[PDB]
C-alpha cells in the first residue's frame, strides 16, 4: 500500500526529525501552527493522508514538507510574516506539495537514509538539499492560492510574501535557503500577482493568536537572527490593539527570561486581566509564579479556568503545576487520561516520567520515558529502558505482558527500516 | 434663500432636542460655543448664525446641516488629546457649513423629513449620510487654514486621522484624503500648542460627568493629568471631586474642590460644583451667599442660574423668578432657563405664568401642538383683554405660523 508506505515512511522521518533537529515542542506555539495549518488542509482538495506540521528553531527561512502530510517551518517564518496571511500562503503552498504528491512523484525515479539526510540538513542550523520543478511551483502556487481564499485569507499575501523574498535575493549577498528548495523566478512571481489580482479583493485581519505566536517565538525561543526586537516592540506598540497586547505579551516574556518575575507579572497584569481565560497569558502567569515558587496559586488559576478539559496547553500547565506544588499524584492522574488522548506528544510522557518518579512507581517511570525515546527515533533506547521495566514486575502479571508488548511493536517499527 | 435654511435649520434643531440626548450643561455648552464663536469669526464666507451642540454619545460622530448648526459627539473628548484637535474637528465640520456643501447636495433631488430621521439617526445612539471625496477634500483643507487663524495646531488634525484608520460612526459619514491631510498640514507651519484651561476641565466634566460606555473618565488619565502642566493638574483634581460628587461622595468632594476654590475663587467651573456639593448637603444658604459674592454674577450665565436653583432649593423662588425672568428674555433658546422658570413660578402660586414657561421648553422640544395647548390652557386662567391674554394668544399665532410651515 502505497498511502500506508508513505504513512510510516513519514513516520519514520518524524522520528529522526524529534531525535536531531531543534524542534519547538511548546503547547501554544505547536497547537497554534498546527490549527492554523488544519484549517488550510480541511479546504484543500484530494487530501489522503494525516496532516502535521512542525516547527524548526532554525533563524534561516524555508520550508518543506515529505510523506504522510508532514509539513516543516522554520521559526524564522514568523520573522519575515508581517501578517498571519503570508504564513499561510507559504503553508497552503508546502499543504499542495503534499497533496500533488511531488515529492513522492520525483523519488520515483540506502536511499531511504540518504533522503532522511537530506531533510535534517535543510533543517538543522547546520546545512545534499531537495530543489522542485518550476513547474512543480507553480501547482503549488496554483493550488496555495485557492486553498488560502477558501480558507479566509487575503490571496494578494501570496505574491507579497514572494516579493519580499525577492527583495532580499538581491539586496543581500545570500540567497535565503527557501529559494533554494523553493526556486522564484520573476515568472514565478508574476503568475502569482497575476492570480492573486484576478481574485476578490479582501482585506483580512491577523488573528490575535498570530501576533502572540510571533511574539512567543522570537522572544522565547530566540537564536540567531530570530530576535523579538525593541523597533518591532516599540511598532506594535502603535500598531492595532492586538499588537500592542501581543507587544506588551512579549516584553512580559523577556522580563521573565532575565528573571525579573515581578517585572513581568506586573507587566503581564492588565492583559490577564481583560483575557482572565486565554491559554496565552495563562501559560505564562503559571511560569512567572513558580519561578517564584508560588505554585499553589498556580494550581488555583488553572482549576478555575473554563476550558481545562478540552485544551492540552492548560492540562500540561496544570500537570506541571502539580509537580512544582509537591502533588505528583495529582499530576499523575492528569497526565495518565492526557498521555493516551496524545500518545506522540512527547511533553505529555516526559511530564509522566516525572510524576512516575516523584511517586517511587520505577516501571512506570521507565515506561514513561520508554515512548519519550520512542517518539525521538531512539527504539533501542526504548526497547532497553522498557527491558528494565519488565524485570522489576513479576512474570505473568499484566504489567509484564503490557511493558513486553511495546517492545514486540517497537521490534517491528525497527526492522521496517534495515 | 438664506430664510428659509435658517428657518429649516431651526426646525431640524427643534426635532433634535426633543429626540436626541442633548448634553444641556450650561459649563459644557458655554465652552462649547465660545471656542467655537471666535473660530467662526475667523472665517469670512459665513451667512448663518452659528450654534454648537453636544450630544452624549460614545460612538464617535460629528456632522453639521442649515443654518450654522453643528453637533458633536461627546465621544470627541476621549479622541481629543488637546484643544486643537478638538477644534480641528468642528473647523472642518464648520467649514462643511459656511461653503453650503450639504445644502448644495439636496438640491439635486416628505424629504425635509426624511433627511431630520436621518439626522437623529446619527445623532440617536439607539441609514446615514456620506459625503463624496471631493467633498471633504474640499472640507479638510479649507477647514485647516481656519484653524489656523484662530490660533491652534494644523498638524492636530492629521494625527486624528491616523488614530482612526488602526481600528478598523464618524467613518461612515466621513488613504488618499488622509494622506492629503498629512500632505497639506505639514507644509503651512509648524505651532506652539497650549490648550486653554477650559478645555482640560472641559474634557474632564464631560468625561466625568456624562460618562457613559466608552466615554469614561479613566484612572489613567487623571493619574496622567497630574504629572502635566499646572493646567491639567488643576483639571485632574477638579476631575477627581466631580466624580466623588457622582458617588455622593460628598464630604470627599468638598475637600478635594477647597484648594481650587481657594486659589481661584471667581473661576465658574469650581463655583459651579461648590453649589452641586452645598445643595447636595442641604446647605443652600450657604450656595446662595457664596454665589453673592461672585465677581462675575450679573455677566455669566452660569452662575445665574445656579444662583437660581440654589434660591428655590433655599425656599426664596421669587428672588429665584428675579433672575429666570431676566435671563429667559436674555437666552430665549436655553430650556434649563425655562424649565427653572417654570419651577419657580409653580411655588410661586402664578399657575399662568408657570404655564407659560413649561410652553417655551415644549416649544423648544419641537412640540408646539402642546405648548399651543399650555398657552391656551394659561390664557383661559387670565382676563379677556389683559395684556396676558393679548401675550399668550400673540405666542400661540407664532406657535401656529411655526407649525404651517412645515
Ligand atoms: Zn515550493
Ligand atoms: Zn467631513
Amino acid at each position: 500500500g502505497s498511502i500506508g508506505q508513505e504513512m510510516q515512511m513519514g513516520d519514520y522521518y518524524v522520528r529522526q526529525l524529534r531525535g536531531s533537529a531543534p524542534l519547538i515542542n511548546d503547547p501554544l506555539l505547536t497547537q497554534y501552527i498546527n490549527s492554523l495549518g488544519m484549517r488550510l488542509v480541511s479546504h484543500a482538495n484530494s487530501v489522503k493522508t494525516p496532516f502535521h506540521f512542525f516547527l524548526i528553531n532554525n533563524d534561516e527561512i524555508n520550508a518543506f514538507a515529505f510523506f504522510g502530510g508532514n509539513v516543516v517551518l522554520h521559526s524564522a517564518l514568523f520573522r519575515y510574516s508581517d501578517n498571519e496571511s503570508q504564513l499561510a500562503s507559504v503553508m497552503a503552498h508546502e499543504i499542495s506539495h503534499v497533496t500533488q504528491r511531488h515529492l513522492a512523484r520525483a523519488m520515483e525515479d540506502t536511499w531511504v537514509g540518504a533522503l532522511g539526510s537530506i531533510l535534517l540538513a535543510m533543517a538543522s542550523p547546520q546545512a545534499g538539499m531537495i530543489s522542485f520543478t518550476q513547474q512543480n511551483e507553480q501547482e503549488a502556487d496554483r493550488i496555495g492560492i485557492q486553498v488560502l481564499q477558501r480558507s479566509g485569507f487575503d490571496p494578494q499575501a501570496m505574491p507579497t510574501f514572494l516579493e519580499k523574498l525577492l527583495d532580499q535575493a538581491r539586496y543581500s549577498s545570500r540567497p535565503p535557503e527557501i529559494l533554494l528548495t523553493h526556486p522564484l523566478p520573476e515568472s514565478r512571481l508574476a503568475d502569482a500577482r497575476n492570480r492573486a489580482n484576478q481574485m476578490r479583493p479582501m482585506v483580512v485581519q491577523s488573528s490575535e493568536d498570530f501576533y502572540l505566536a510571533k511574539a512567543r517565538t522570537l522572544g522565547m525561543y530566540n537564536s540567531g537572527r530570530n530576535q523579538l526586537t525593541s523597533d518591532l516592540l516599540d511598532e506594535w506598540a502603535k500598531g492595532n490593539v492586538r499588537q500592542q497586547r501581543a507587544a506588551q505579551y512579549g516584553r512580559a516574556l523577556q522580563a521573565m527570561e532575565a528573571n525579573k518575575y515581578d517585572e513581568a507579572r506586573k507587566t503581564l497584569q492588565p492583559l490577564l486581566a481583560a483575557e482572565p481565560g486565554n491559554a496565552w497569558y495563562l501559560d505564562l502567569a503559571t511560569d512567572i509564579d513558580l519561578g517564584q515558587n508560588k505554585a499553589n496559586e498556580a494550581i488555583n488559576r488553572l482549576k478555575n479556568a473554563r476550558d481545562l478539559r478540552t485544551n492540552p496547553v492548560l492540562q500540561l500547565n496544570l500537570a506541571n503545576a502539580y509537580l512544582q506544588g509537591g502533588q505528583p499524584q495529582e499530576a499523575a492522574n492528569i497526565l495518565n487520561r492526557y498521555t493516551f488522548n496524545n500518545k506522540d506528544d512527547s511533553n505529555g510522557w516526559d511530564l509522566l516520567a516525572q510524576a512516575e518518579a516523584a511517586l517511587n512507581n520505577r516501571d512506570q517511570e521507565l515506561a514513561a520515558r520508554a515512548e519519550g525515546y520512542a517518539l525521538a527515533g531512539r527504539l533501542d533506547q526504548a526497547i532497553s529502558l522498557l527491558s528494565s521495566a519488565s524485570s522489576q514486575v513479576k512474570l505473568g502479571s499484566l504489567q509484564q505482558a503490557r511493558y513486553d508488548a511495546r517492545i514486540d511493536q517497537l521490534r517491528q517499527l525497527q526492522e521496517r527500516f534495515k
